[PDB]
């Protein structure tokens, strides 16, 4: 545990998991259910917030760019998978916008 | 229009830095030239073109009042390239690197943002 993935728990995660757009990243993407069949092909490292929320819980991180770099990669993994004027695509913006905007204001040491 | 503060301050001077000199940080130091380039359909899809030569222009001008912003255009310079690119070419891999490079050094940056 440190005061940067505190601040990440419960103003970030907090935040981005009771967003109206965040269903679709609550859970992994099942590439059955949506009819995706190249979707693990495309997409190496699968990340999702229920993950990331799980690992916060259970004190799976290290550190806080850990956290930081899962949360990059579930956006990234959207905007490079899908098409450029998918609704997902906007919604994983809208999403990485409240990200950034409180990433700015976290703790800059990292203290155990 | 912006002002000086102690976050943009690390966001030009360690985190742009570090970028910007990076092996792979080459085709993002400018504009993309969709002619030069020949990529015709390029601003049809990117309606927000973003490169670092345009965010240290601004970071130099005064351009941003907080470092959120700041770092909204980083975002849209790497969101453009996973948008427009086929996820297997190289351009894809090497945004991939510098925006991990990104998130690492911005982790470090300055908690209170003081003017
Ligand atoms: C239901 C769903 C779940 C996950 C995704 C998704 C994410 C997230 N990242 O890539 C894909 C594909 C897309 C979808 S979706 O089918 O595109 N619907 C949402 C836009 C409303
Ligand atoms: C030369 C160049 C310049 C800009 C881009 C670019 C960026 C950046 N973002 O989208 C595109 C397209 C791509 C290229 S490129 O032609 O894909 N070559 C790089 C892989 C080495």
């Amino acid at each position: 545990v440190t005061n940067q993935l505190q601040y990440l728990h419960k103003v970030v995660m907090k935040a981005l998991w009771k967003h109206q757009f965040a269903w679709p990243f609550r859970q992994p993407v099942d590439a059955v259910k949506l009819g995706l069949p190249d979707y693990h092909k495309i997409i190496k490292q699968p990340m999702d917030m229920g993950t990331i929320k799980r690992r916060l819980e259970n004190n799976y991180y290290w550190a806080a760019s850990e956290c930081m770099q899962d949360f990059n990669t579930m956006f990234t993994n959207c905007y490079i998978y899908n098409k450029p004027t998918d609704d997902i695509v906007l919604m994983a913006q809208t999403l990485e916008k409240i990200f950034l905007q409180k990433v700015a204001s976290m703790p800059q040491e990292e203290q155990e």
